[PDB]
């Protein structure tokens, strides 16, 4: 990690994030963290939230995506090699007409995946939980996008991939930037 | 394992099955074998069901569960050391007034578990069978013990220990044999 | 495994086969070898196929498929314990009119599962393979059930669970047997 | 192993040998024994292969091969579930006009794998070593395919799967038994 | 890491970026944030990116080529040691001109590589999404080679290995510097 | 392993012994023993013996050529698959005359291979010792191809890979077999 | 690692390079890095590279070998406790007569090694391609030696080890120093 | 590790180095790197070495003897707790006048370990080489200790352990200090 | 590790030198190189070794011990929590007089432990060092504690623990610290 302050705290300076790592509790804690730190320097200013992520802990997503909603400054998205999952999800959630994807990205878009063990009765509890959980994702998804319910629902029952021009005609981007 | 015929083919010639282990596909094909052949031998003579288990896969107990209600003979269960969980619902399922316990066996019932991972969609068709099988188990134990079906899921919702004069009165076995 | 002859030899002497695993190699093998015996044994007389399998390897399982199909005796299917993925083809795939399931079975359909790694090329090749595999299983529930092919196809998507009641409805059995 | 004589040893007795498993040395001993056994008991009457496997040892495969060609008795071949590489070329090898496959059965054809770890020297020597086996299995399919070398050559570049009709076509079997 | 600033922040003053490892998000991460800041320190200056890897993740190196287009330096490429797999595509994607190899380094083409497990459904899907993949990588090299793309997809099907003079004449370089 | 006598058994009556294995100190003595019974049951009839090997242990080996070099019978020695390393020297140690190959196989020679671990008086000591063993092999190779043993030395430097008919002219075998 | 700046750092003031370590890219960033700082310090004055290597990577050791050619300063070498494989071609590589050896070091050239799975056809391409490699590494033995390339194809086949004084005849040093 | 400077940098300042690990080729780089710093600082001072180690790799050894020789500084070396295999040669090693034992330390010399596998042909030749290693440790020995090499040559042939005395009439150090 | 300056560093300055671990190769630098940090600080004034020690390497703690006597200052001894094996021979080797144990720490003392594999004749060789070796721990023993060396022997040869109190009678100790 190069040294001038680290390369990421020099960005950090021009109000630059990165989400470059699968989302888990610890990622999640770094991303508010820096959210929170630039609103405190300066709540006016647009935040710069570059996503490289495969997705990951939906419950440490859902922290950064209330946290970019909950937060004064504008957070600009910009999909640089892959936002996929709750990467996508994050994407689609900047600031309207301030989501990015540069030319050869890709977004992808699919229902959550869980894991239970143990008596029936607990089974049933945490199968209600996922469908909830499942059911909140696809109404985050219709928002930000303005696809309709049935088809955000539809379109992730099996992994979704899409180029830049297939995520920005699907609403989950504005442009396709190529060239500053 | 000793021989006269190894003693477990021997005691197999007086109609006499052991169900000594943890209930997989194995001991059910065993189990099962063991019953068609008696059955074939002769349709109308007794079979006695010794159980010494802790249960296992319910597709299992449920593959000997059938085949003891299918085939002619009445089949005799006599619980020793334990009949747990699939074992007790094998124990149950005795022809009526042929079940019993030794004084110091226990019966166990308890609703089944599981283990399920993938998509939301596959989790939720998983979690809709373990509820169907439930009430599969639930249905069983209230024929056998003459039991209301709420009785049943209320009582199994946690493990159920009973003695065998509890396990008399709760209707799933008809004697308690001590000489 | 009981002396009488072991348990599974002599109950081969009434023309009952066991199915009683996964399916691997192994046990098509074991499976078509005592097929084939029966048949050359006598051509005219039924063959008992019990069946309690979650499935396993797909060319296994069509490896028996066939022989059941090829050879000159009816092949009588019953369902204890589970039919589940290949399990379920091949109770499916009994003689017209002699496919049986007890009561507290349970059966299920699903598409064809695979892995594959390795250069963009070879993952096309081996998804066109899967893809030709799974409509040849389509066409197999399609004959054996008369479904049409695009409803199978569209409920084996997912895993799809069914009573032996709902089992007889969608043609996969011809009776529940409970005595 | 159900006992009538174990299954196997009954079926023996009617001429069946089945090729159920991958094909390694252990494998190819089994077969190559029980081939020679039944052409000292009859050298005249059928012997009947019936084949599931996946492949395995090109060398192992090869002494079957051998062994099937050099006995006095026609060695009649079923595919059952896949025959796939070496399990293929078994197949194909079967006496002419009897090698067949039941109707949902796969045949695959590729051309060979190998490991090679040390020295360039070595390396090559083993490379070189890679390619004789290839030309010697293309030769094979050629002869009992009656296809050209080039275009066995070309279609074992990738894995080429057949139905029993495409493989009939092709000439890896002659009949698809209905 | 030696010091005098580590050795790695002393070259980056001098606009020199070092990437020396196979490609994972990590590594795109670091390679990208040298760019950014590079650029923010002066936008008209070229930037140095030296490339020794074997490769790795498709989207980790297109998150380095898409940063390579998009800022307003010309990024300079110099392959030493080798340019393999996305690291032949990073080298090929330098400003038009700028583009280096050392004379005894090594640069491979080839398709890319996955891995699927799961239903014949999701198999397809990801083969479909290989195979958009390929053509993106075919039209990629096409664009910074000059070559016609159905020459690069007949190239890519197996490791193409060239030498820095072989690479120069297939247009993956303009010159193989000596001294 | 089939049932007649199993099969091995069996074709011991027709005075065949198959080596298709390793060779390790449980192999040599199973081969040595066949020999040795062979020989007892009638001192004047030829043995039939198989190679597929792709050799092992040197000491296993030997104590296998010793053998049948010191029985009376003459041994008929067949390649099927392969006979590499040892199973070379074996093959090639047939009687005078009855040395053959199917057609398909292949034939390898090669020096031997060692590890030694410890004090260098020690490794010194073992490096001499394989030394020995290498010229050993060398001398046995030229007695029984004819050729030189400088020709033999420089070719079993790396892996020499043959053709039945390469092993013919080299003095390996005396004749390819096709029916 | 000591401080006084760490002890590497301290020495790199002095233009002082250690390469103590196995070559794999790690070490050959570390050592391009140090080699093009050191050049941008001042392009006049000798660089002292200290080499104690069993080598690694070839590619990751050509890297270097080619750093070294292209940068300005003279690149004196010296080795101590060994310079094998790739460490041997990079001391050979040092500025003429600037090449040294302490006098208990010792020097190791040998042909590179690999490993390839897969299909003949990828089997093959590897092999053409270590081919070419191996042509390569005996290309920059003999410029730097001024043996011939007959010779040193010969010398590399196996494990070629020298005493400095050996090493200096050879021409892949020019002194042996003592003091 | 304190901190004053930790304590191994402020021991530095006063000239002292500390050897107190098995050597491998990392620490040989540290030793190597300290004895080049402190000869830079001031060629004509004494510098200290204190040596407790079992040894370790023969080259990384030699890297630091050769160093030793080299610098112009005397460097005095003090065994505590052992100087064992390399640790014994580097203490024998020190300035005529200038090796010191502590009175409860251990030193031990004895002939060098090796391991190789492969071919006769590699295996022979690191024989060769293990041999070659062998007499130059002789002759380390034999120079700095007085005694002639076939009497070191004897004395190593197993593990030769001494008390500082013994090691002080041996000719390995000068004198045993104690306060 | 809190900062005032990290804690030990802190604590150092007062001449308090902490040994709190299991003694190997890497303590005993550290604990050395502290004493001689100490004795460059001032010759004359006091050091506070604190002892934790369940001992550990014999020639590790050996070299602390000859440290300990060697240097100017006197080293004051504490024991807390416990001082065994090794631990408990530093302890004894302090400054007479100036010996201390905290009230509810324990002293244990026991002859060395050894692991020996190989030739009879190198198990000979290790067992005559082992013997070696301990009759110097006799040795230390009886010099610090006026016990004499046949009492030492007969008590070392199972593990004999003390109380404060008990090692202040056996000379292990001078005091007691208690108010
Ligand atoms: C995309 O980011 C998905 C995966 C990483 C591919 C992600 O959305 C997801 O499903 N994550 C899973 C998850 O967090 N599941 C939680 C859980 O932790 O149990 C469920 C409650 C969500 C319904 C990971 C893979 C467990
Ligand atoms: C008693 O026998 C129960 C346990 C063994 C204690 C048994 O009834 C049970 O729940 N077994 C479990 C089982 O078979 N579960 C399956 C399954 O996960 O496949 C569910 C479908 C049953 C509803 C365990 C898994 C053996
Ligand atoms: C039911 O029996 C399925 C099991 C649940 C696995 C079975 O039908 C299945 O999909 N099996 C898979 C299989 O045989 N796949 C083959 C193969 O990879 O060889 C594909 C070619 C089938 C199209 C197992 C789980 C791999
Ligand atoms: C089909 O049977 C192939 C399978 C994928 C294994 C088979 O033909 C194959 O290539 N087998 C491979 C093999 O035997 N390779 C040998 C070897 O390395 O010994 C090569 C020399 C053949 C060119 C192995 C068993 C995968
Ligand atoms: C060269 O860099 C190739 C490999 C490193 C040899 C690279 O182009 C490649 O194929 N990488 C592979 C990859 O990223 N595959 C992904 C995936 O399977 O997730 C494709 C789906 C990309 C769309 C892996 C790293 C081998
Ligand atoms: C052929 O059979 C060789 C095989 C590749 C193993 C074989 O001749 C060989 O070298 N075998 C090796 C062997 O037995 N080596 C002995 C040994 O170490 O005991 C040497 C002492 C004989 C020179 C096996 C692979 C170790
Ligand atoms: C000396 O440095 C050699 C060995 C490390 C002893 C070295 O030259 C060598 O052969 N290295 C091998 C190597 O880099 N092989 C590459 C590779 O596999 O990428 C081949 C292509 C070399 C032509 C290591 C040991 C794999
Ligand atoms: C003492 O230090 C010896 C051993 C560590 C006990 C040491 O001298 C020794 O023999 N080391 C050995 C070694 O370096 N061997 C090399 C090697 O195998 O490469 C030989 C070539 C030296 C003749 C090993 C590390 C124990
Ligand atoms: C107390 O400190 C003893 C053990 C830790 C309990 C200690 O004195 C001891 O015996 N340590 C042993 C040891 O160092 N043994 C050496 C050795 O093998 O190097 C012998 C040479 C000493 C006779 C080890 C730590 C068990």
């Amino acid at each position: 990690v190069p040294i001038v302050y680290d390369i990421y705290s020099r960005l950090l300076q021009d109000r630059i994030v990165l989400l470059g790592s699968p989302i888990d509790d610890h990622v999640a804690n770094l991303i508010v963290a820096q959210l929170l730190f630039l609103e405190s320097q300066d709540p006016d200013k647009d935040i710069y939230l570059y996503i490289n992520s495969p997705g990951g802990s939906v419950t440490a997503g859902l922290a950064i995506y209330d946290t970019m909603q909950y937060i004064k400054p504008d957070v600009v998205t910009i999909c640089m090699g892959q936002a996929a999952s709750m990467g996508a999800i994050l994407l689609a959630a900047g600031a309207p007409g301030k989501r990015y994807a540069l030319p050869h990205s890709r977004i992808m878009i699919h229902q959550p995946l869980g894991g239970i063990q143990g008596q029936a009765t607990d089974i049933i509890i945490h199968a209600e939980e996922i469908k909830r959980i499942k059911e909140m994702l696809i109404d985050i998804l219709a928002k930000h996008t303005g696809q309709p319910k049935d088809k955000i629902a539809n379109d992730i029952e099996r992994d979704y991939f899409m180029s830049p021009y297939e995520a920005k005609d699907y609403g989950l981007i504005d442009k396709v930037i190529e060239k500053r």
